[PDB]
């Protein structure tokens, strides 16, 4: 059981422009609080920094990285994502989108 989106790379901020249907049925935001955001509206507190970093750099360097985060969910409900995401180039090796394979671990 998983989630997929897309981000935006040619936009500085990564937003998000399409996200599969288990994406909003698993955190609970519709596609109209979705849709042309950053995926960090799903951390909060317990959300480790050392992990949100491994993304960020990742992102910069136009890598893949595969972390566990803790997410929240729209009534503020917790629970782990294992989060995989993956560069996609254009030919002449420049980063044209970012894509995400999201996967609730919380068992
Ligand atoms: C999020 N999924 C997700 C999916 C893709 C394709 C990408 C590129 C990122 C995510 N994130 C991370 C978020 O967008 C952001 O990059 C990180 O917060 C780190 O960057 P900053 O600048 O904020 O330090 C995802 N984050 C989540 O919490 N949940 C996901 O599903």
């Amino acid at each position: 059981r998983h989630t997929f989106v897309v981000a935006d790379a040619t936009l500085p901020d990564c937003p998000l422009v399409y996200a599969s249907e288990g994406f909003y049925a698993m955190t609970g935001y519709g596609p109209d609080e979705v849709l042309g955001h950053n995926c960090r509206f799903l951390q909060g507190e317990g959300t480790d920094p050392k992990e949100v970093q491994k993304i960020r750099d990742a992102i910069k360097k136009g890598e893949a990285c595969s972390v566990r985060l803790l997410n929240y969910r729209k009534d503020g409900t917790p629970f782990w994502n294992l989060l995989t995401v993956t560069p996609i180039k254009t030919p002449d090796g420049r980063v044209s989108k970012f894509v995400g394979v999201q996967v609730d671990v919380t068992s």
